[PDB]
């Protein structure tokens, strides 16, 4: 309900941002939007906080473990013949994963396929469709999340919404 885990680690950097490593638990004191919340740190510190990255502190169903125990292990790369470090002549920088990214956002899937969980991790969607990427690591190969069904994809193919 109020107070959430961070069990997504976050590690931000700044005065609008919470960053958290390790369940840490962070009470909610204003949430003027949904996607992110304003949290406070367990010593009295007060910054922004992605959604996503926490549970919401609610039991119900069995098997808490949303995924402990993964594949953080990024997938390999499909296409052979390195088509191009970057998106086709884009005069903006809608390039991969420029960094942290805006989003946990909401961003319109306009090329995918149909993957399973299971095959690299990577979510089902469709274009025209839109994903809400939270996962975050390196600035290429990252993960993110649409109805749950996380898993990776490089963003040379979606359109970020105006949030």
């Amino acid at each position: 309900v109020e107070y959430v885990r961070a069990l997504f680690d976050f590690n931000g950097n700044d005065d609008e941002d919470l960053p958290f490593k390790k369940g840490d638990i962070l009470k909610i004191r204003d949430k003027p939007e949904e996607q992110w919340w304003n949290a406070e740190d367990m010593d009295g510190k007060r910054g922004m906080i992605p959604v996503p990255y926490v549970e919401k502190c609610r039991p119900s169903s069995a098997s808490v473990s949303t995924l402990t125990g993964g594949n953080q292990d990024s997938s390999h790369p499909q296409p052979l013949g390195g088509p191009e470090p970057g998106p086709y002549a884009q005069p903006s920088i809608n390039t991969p994963l420029p960094n942290l990214q805006n989003g946990p956002f909401y961003a319109r899937v306009i090329q995918k396929r149909v993957p399973n969980a299971y095959d690299k991790t990577a979510l089902a969607l469709e274009v025209g469709e839109l994903v809400k990427v939270t996962k975050i690591n390196m600035s290429g190969q990252w993960e993110g999340e649409c109805n749950g069904k996380r898993g990776h994809f490089p963003f040379t193919h979606v359109r970020l919404l105006d949030q």
